[PDB]
Protein backbone atom coordinates (compact mmCIF):
# COMPACT_ATOMS: atom_id res chain seq x y z
CA UNK A 1 0.00 0.00 0.00
CA UNK A 2 2.87 2.27 1.16
CA UNK A 3 4.21 3.34 -2.33
CA UNK A 4 0.55 4.45 -3.03
CA UNK A 5 0.57 6.57 0.22
CA UNK A 6 4.03 8.00 -0.72
CA UNK A 7 2.83 9.25 -4.19
CA UNK A 8 -0.36 10.64 -2.39
CA UNK A 9 2.10 12.50 -0.05
CA UNK A 10 4.34 13.83 -2.93
CA UNK A 11 0.99 14.61 -4.78
CA UNK A 12 -0.50 16.63 -1.82
CA UNK A 13 2.94 18.03 -0.64
CA UNK A 14 5.70 18.12 -3.35
CA UNK A 15 8.81 18.54 -1.03
CA UNK A 16 8.83 15.59 1.52
CA UNK A 17 12.18 13.71 1.97
CA UNK A 18 10.91 10.04 2.39
CA UNK A 19 14.42 8.48 2.77
CA UNK A 20 15.32 8.76 6.51
CA UNK A 21 11.48 8.88 7.08
CA UNK A 22 10.24 6.33 9.71
CA UNK A 23 7.04 4.23 9.24
CA UNK A 24 4.59 2.65 11.78
CA UNK A 25 1.81 0.58 10.02
CA UNK A 26 0.25 -0.41 13.41
CA UNK A 27 -3.34 -1.72 13.85
CA UNK A 28 -5.67 1.07 12.52
CA UNK A 29 -3.45 3.81 10.89
CA UNK A 30 -0.26 3.93 8.74
CA UNK A 31 1.94 6.84 9.99
CA UNK A 32 4.75 8.28 7.79
CA UNK A 33 7.18 10.10 10.17
CA UNK A 34 9.01 12.65 7.93
CA UNK A 35 11.35 15.61 8.72
CA UNK A 36 9.01 18.30 10.20
CA UNK A 37 5.68 16.44 9.44
CA UNK A 38 3.74 13.27 10.31
CA UNK A 39 1.10 11.75 7.93
CA UNK A 40 -1.65 9.49 9.41
CA UNK A 41 -3.53 7.36 6.80
CA UNK A 42 -6.24 5.22 8.45
CA UNK A 43 -6.72 1.65 7.04
CA UNK A 44 -10.57 1.39 7.37
CA UNK A 45 -13.31 4.11 6.89
CA UNK A 46 -14.29 3.25 10.50
CA UNK A 47 -10.80 4.31 11.84
CA UNK A 48 -10.98 7.56 9.73
CA UNK A 49 -13.56 8.82 12.31
CA UNK A 50 -10.45 9.22 14.63
CA UNK A 51 -8.91 12.03 12.53
CA UNK A 52 -11.35 14.83 13.54
CA UNK A 53 -11.17 13.45 17.15
CA UNK A 54 -7.38 13.98 17.14
CA UNK A 55 -7.81 17.47 15.62
CA UNK A 56 -10.44 18.31 18.30
CA UNK A 57 -8.26 17.07 21.24
CA UNK A 58 -5.04 18.75 19.95
CA UNK A 59 -6.99 22.01 19.35
CA UNK A 60 -8.55 21.87 22.88
CA UNK A 61 -5.11 21.11 24.48
CA UNK A 62 -3.46 23.88 22.37
CA UNK A 63 -6.12 26.36 23.64
CA UNK A 64 -5.19 25.63 27.33
CA UNK A 65 -1.71 27.25 26.62
CA UNK A 66 0.48 24.75 28.50
CA UNK A 67 3.71 26.70 27.62
CA UNK A 68 5.12 23.63 25.77
CA UNK A 69 4.60 22.41 22.15
CA UNK A 70 1.80 20.02 21.19
CA UNK A 71 1.42 18.55 17.64
CA UNK A 72 -0.28 21.13 15.32
CA UNK A 73 -2.58 20.01 12.42
CA UNK A 74 -0.56 21.36 9.41
CA UNK A 75 -3.40 20.33 7.03
CA UNK A 76 -7.17 20.06 7.32
CA UNK A 77 -8.25 16.41 7.54
CA UNK A 78 -8.40 15.36 3.86
CA UNK A 79 -10.64 12.79 2.05
CA UNK A 80 -7.58 12.00 -0.21
CA UNK A 81 -5.87 8.56 0.04
CA UNK A 82 -7.74 5.26 0.75
CA UNK A 83 -9.84 6.62 3.69
CA UNK A 84 -8.45 10.16 4.27
CA UNK A 85 -5.34 11.52 6.03
CA UNK A 86 -4.15 14.10 8.59
CA UNK A 87 -0.77 15.86 8.50
CA UNK A 88 0.60 17.06 11.92
CA UNK A 89 3.78 19.00 12.91
CA UNK A 90 6.62 16.74 14.15
CA UNK A 91 7.95 17.86 17.56
CA UNK A 92 11.74 17.67 18.06
CA UNK A 93 13.45 16.49 21.28
CA UNK A 94 14.28 13.32 23.19
CA UNK A 95 12.66 11.72 26.28
CA UNK A 96 14.61 12.59 29.46
CA UNK A 97 16.43 9.49 30.84
CA UNK A 98 16.05 8.87 34.63
CA UNK A 99 19.85 9.40 35.10
CA UNK A 100 19.78 12.65 33.02
CA UNK A 101 16.85 14.04 35.17
CA UNK A 102 18.10 13.52 38.78
CA UNK A 103 21.69 15.06 38.61
CA UNK A 104 21.83 17.78 41.31
CA UNK A 105 22.53 20.65 38.82
CA UNK A 106 19.31 19.84 36.69
CA UNK A 107 16.72 18.37 39.17
CA UNK A 108 15.33 21.80 40.17
CA UNK A 109 14.96 22.86 36.51
CA UNK A 110 13.37 19.42 35.63
CA UNK A 111 10.96 19.70 38.57
CA UNK A 112 9.90 23.19 37.44
CA UNK A 113 9.39 22.05 33.76
CA UNK A 114 6.95 19.31 35.03
CA UNK A 115 5.43 21.80 37.53
CA UNK A 116 4.73 24.55 34.99
CA UNK A 117 3.00 22.07 32.57
CA UNK A 118 1.10 20.36 35.45
CA UNK A 119 0.08 23.76 36.84
CA UNK A 120 -1.33 24.94 33.50
CA UNK A 121 -3.17 21.56 33.08
CA UNK A 122 -4.69 21.87 36.64
CA UNK A 123 -5.76 25.46 35.83
CA UNK A 124 -7.46 24.62 32.49
CA UNK A 125 -11.07 25.78 31.94
CA UNK A 126 -12.64 22.29 32.41
CA UNK A 127 -16.09 23.54 31.23
CA UNK A 128 -14.48 24.16 27.77
CA UNK A 129 -12.47 20.88 28.01
CA UNK A 130 -15.53 18.76 29.13
CA UNK A 131 -17.17 19.54 25.72
CA UNK A 132 -14.34 17.87 23.74
CA UNK A 133 -12.22 15.50 25.89
CA UNK A 134 -13.31 12.39 27.70
CA UNK A 135 -14.16 12.93 31.40
CA UNK A 136 -13.06 10.78 34.38
CA UNK A 137 -15.98 8.53 35.29
CA UNK A 138 -16.62 7.47 38.93
CA UNK A 139 -16.90 3.82 37.68
CA UNK A 140 -13.47 3.61 36.00
CA UNK A 141 -11.55 1.75 38.78
CA UNK A 142 -14.36 -0.85 39.56
CA UNK A 143 -14.24 -1.47 35.80
CA UNK A 144 -10.47 -1.92 35.79
CA UNK A 145 -10.68 -4.24 38.89
CA UNK A 146 -13.24 -6.54 37.11
CA UNK A 147 -10.89 -6.96 34.08
CA UNK A 148 -7.81 -7.52 36.31
CA UNK A 149 -9.75 -10.33 38.13
CA UNK A 150 -11.15 -11.87 34.85
CA UNK A 151 -7.77 -11.81 33.09
CA UNK A 152 -4.74 -11.78 35.43
CA UNK A 153 -5.88 -13.29 38.83
CA UNK A 154 -5.74 -16.95 37.53
CA UNK A 155 -2.05 -16.29 36.58
CA UNK A 156 -1.07 -15.05 40.09
CA UNK A 157 0.01 -16.78 43.34
CA UNK A 158 -2.53 -16.39 46.20
CA UNK A 159 -0.20 -13.68 47.70
CA UNK A 160 -0.28 -12.00 44.23
CA UNK A 161 -4.12 -11.89 44.34
CA UNK A 162 -4.12 -10.45 47.91
CA UNK A 163 -1.61 -7.67 46.99
CA UNK A 164 -3.64 -6.86 43.81
CA UNK A 165 -6.96 -6.69 45.77
CA UNK A 166 -5.33 -4.05 48.12
CA UNK A 167 -3.91 -2.02 45.13
CA UNK A 168 -7.26 -2.26 43.22
CA UNK A 169 -9.19 -1.27 46.39
CA UNK A 170 -6.94 1.80 47.07
CA UNK A 171 -7.86 2.96 43.50
CA UNK A 172 -11.62 2.16 43.87
CA UNK A 173 -11.55 3.97 47.31
CA UNK A 174 -10.63 7.37 45.72
CA UNK A 175 -13.50 9.83 45.42
CA UNK A 176 -14.20 11.36 42.02
CA UNK A 177 -11.98 14.28 40.84
CA UNK A 178 -12.50 16.04 37.44
CA UNK A 179 -10.91 19.53 37.88
CA UNK A 180 -8.11 19.62 35.27
CA UNK A 181 -6.52 18.31 32.13
CA UNK A 182 -4.77 14.96 32.52
CA UNK A 183 -2.37 13.69 29.82
CA UNK A 184 -2.46 10.07 31.10
CA UNK A 185 1.05 8.91 30.06
CA UNK A 186 3.23 11.77 31.34
CA UNK A 187 6.94 10.95 31.73
CA UNK A 188 6.59 8.42 28.91
CA UNK A 189 8.66 8.53 25.70
CA UNK A 190 6.01 11.00 24.33
CA UNK A 191 7.27 13.90 26.60
CA UNK A 192 10.14 15.62 24.65
CA UNK A 193 13.11 17.66 26.02
CA UNK A 194 16.04 19.61 24.46
CA UNK A 195 19.26 21.10 25.95
CA UNK A 196 18.56 24.87 25.87
CA UNK A 197 21.84 26.68 26.75
CA UNK A 198 23.06 23.56 28.62
CA UNK A 199 19.91 22.95 30.81
CA UNK A 200 16.84 20.71 30.14
CA UNK A 201 13.73 22.37 28.65
CA UNK A 202 10.44 20.38 28.23
CA UNK A 203 9.75 21.48 24.63
CA UNK A 204 6.95 19.11 23.50
CA UNK A 205 4.31 16.57 24.49
CA UNK A 206 3.01 14.11 21.86
CA UNK A 207 0.36 11.43 22.22
CA UNK A 208 -2.75 13.15 23.65
CA UNK A 209 -4.87 9.97 22.93
CA UNK A 210 -5.56 9.14 26.64
CA UNK A 211 -6.11 12.85 27.60
CA UNK A 212 -9.18 13.74 29.70
CA UNK A 213 -10.75 15.96 32.38
CA UNK A 214 -9.62 14.22 35.56
CA UNK A 215 -7.50 14.18 38.71
CA UNK A 216 -4.20 16.22 38.80
CA UNK A 217 -2.79 13.38 40.97
CA UNK A 218 -2.83 10.86 38.13
CA UNK A 219 -0.07 12.62 36.05
CA UNK A 220 2.00 13.21 39.23
CA UNK A 221 1.90 9.42 39.85
CA UNK A 222 3.37 8.75 36.40
CA UNK A 223 6.20 11.32 36.84
CA UNK A 224 7.09 9.52 40.09
CA UNK A 225 7.10 6.05 38.48
CA UNK A 226 9.33 7.25 35.61
CA UNK A 227 11.82 9.49 37.53
CA UNK A 228 11.80 8.33 41.19
CA UNK A 229 10.63 9.85 44.51
CA UNK A 230 13.28 12.66 44.71
CA UNK A 231 11.96 14.27 41.49
CA UNK A 232 8.21 13.89 42.21
CA UNK A 233 8.74 15.26 45.80
CA UNK A 234 10.21 18.45 44.21
CA UNK A 235 7.36 18.77 41.68
CA UNK A 236 4.78 18.22 44.44
CA UNK A 237 6.49 20.81 46.74
CA UNK A 238 6.51 23.40 43.93
CA UNK A 239 2.80 22.66 43.14
CA UNK A 240 1.77 22.80 46.83
CA UNK A 241 0.16 19.37 46.13
CA UNK A 242 1.20 17.70 49.45
CA UNK A 243 -2.51 16.79 50.06
CA UNK A 244 -2.45 14.55 46.86
CA UNK A 245 0.07 11.93 48.19
CA UNK A 246 -2.54 9.21 49.08
CA UNK A 247 -4.17 9.60 45.59
CA UNK A 248 -0.69 9.59 44.02
CA UNK A 249 0.18 6.33 45.78
CA UNK A 250 -3.23 4.71 44.83
CA UNK A 251 -2.50 5.46 41.09
CA UNK A 252 1.05 4.16 41.40
CA UNK A 253 -0.11 0.92 43.08
CA UNK A 254 -2.15 0.07 39.87
CA UNK A 255 0.68 0.61 37.28
CA UNK A 256 2.09 -3.00 37.22
CA UNK A 257 -1.50 -4.30 36.86
CA UNK A 258 -2.27 -1.67 34.08
CA UNK A 259 0.83 -2.95 32.23
CA UNK A 260 -0.23 -6.63 32.60
CA UNK A 261 -3.93 -6.05 31.68
CA UNK A 262 -2.94 -4.06 28.50
CA UNK A 263 -0.26 -6.68 27.56
CA UNK A 264 -3.08 -9.31 27.50
CA UNK A 265 -5.96 -7.14 26.04
CA UNK A 266 -3.59 -5.82 23.23
CA UNK A 267 -1.27 -8.89 22.81
CA UNK A 268 2.30 -7.96 24.00
CA UNK A 269 3.85 -11.04 25.79
CA UNK A 270 6.74 -9.01 27.37
CA UNK A 271 4.30 -6.45 28.96
CA UNK A 272 1.69 -9.01 30.27
CA UNK A 273 4.76 -11.00 31.61
CA UNK A 274 6.61 -8.09 33.32
CA UNK A 275 3.53 -6.54 35.04
CA UNK A 276 2.70 -9.85 36.84
CA UNK A 277 6.31 -10.40 38.05
CA UNK A 278 5.42 -9.16 41.63
CA UNK A 279 2.06 -11.13 41.65
CA UNK A 280 3.79 -14.60 41.10
CA UNK A 281 7.13 -16.17 42.36
CA UNK A 282 10.65 -16.59 40.74
N1 LIG B 1 3.51 15.22 15.80
C1 LIG B 1 4.44 14.40 16.29
N2 LIG B 1 5.61 14.91 16.79
C2 LIG B 1 6.54 14.04 17.22
N3 LIG B 1 6.51 12.71 17.23
C3 LIG B 1 5.34 12.24 16.73
C4 LIG B 1 4.29 13.00 16.26
N4 LIG B 1 3.25 12.17 15.82
C5 LIG B 1 3.68 10.95 16.04
N5 LIG B 1 4.96 10.93 16.59
C6 LIG B 1 5.79 9.76 16.93
O1 LIG B 1 5.49 8.71 16.04
C7 LIG B 1 4.75 7.65 16.72
C8 LIG B 1 3.51 7.34 15.91
O2 LIG B 1 2.69 6.37 16.61
P1 LIG B 1 1.33 6.82 17.36
O3 LIG B 1 1.26 8.31 17.43
O4 LIG B 1 0.18 6.10 16.74
O5 LIG B 1 1.57 6.26 18.85
P2 LIG B 1 1.70 4.83 19.59
O6 LIG B 1 3.02 4.77 20.29
O7 LIG B 1 1.33 3.76 18.61
O8 LIG B 1 0.55 4.95 20.71
P3 LIG B 1 0.48 5.01 22.34
O9 LIG B 1 1.82 5.56 22.79
O10 LIG B 1 -0.67 5.93 22.68
O11 LIG B 1 0.25 3.59 22.80
C9 LIG B 1 4.53 8.15 18.16
O12 LIG B 1 4.75 7.14 19.13
C10 LIG B 1 5.58 9.25 18.35
O13 LIG B 1 6.79 8.79 18.90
Amino acid sequence: TLSHLVDVVRRAHPDVDLEGAGVHSGQFHDVLIARDRVFRFPKTAGAAAELPGRVAVLTAVDAVELGVGVPVPLSEVRDGGPHGFLVLSRLHGTPLERGDATSPEVIDVVAAEFARVLRAMAGADVEKLRLVLPVADAGRWRGFAGRVRATLFPLMSEDGRARAERELAAAVAMDHVATGLVHGDLGGENVLWQQVEELPRLTGIVDWDEAKVGDPAEDLAAVGASYGPELVERVVALLGAGDLWPRIRAYQGTFALQQALAGAEDGDDEELEDGLTAYRKL
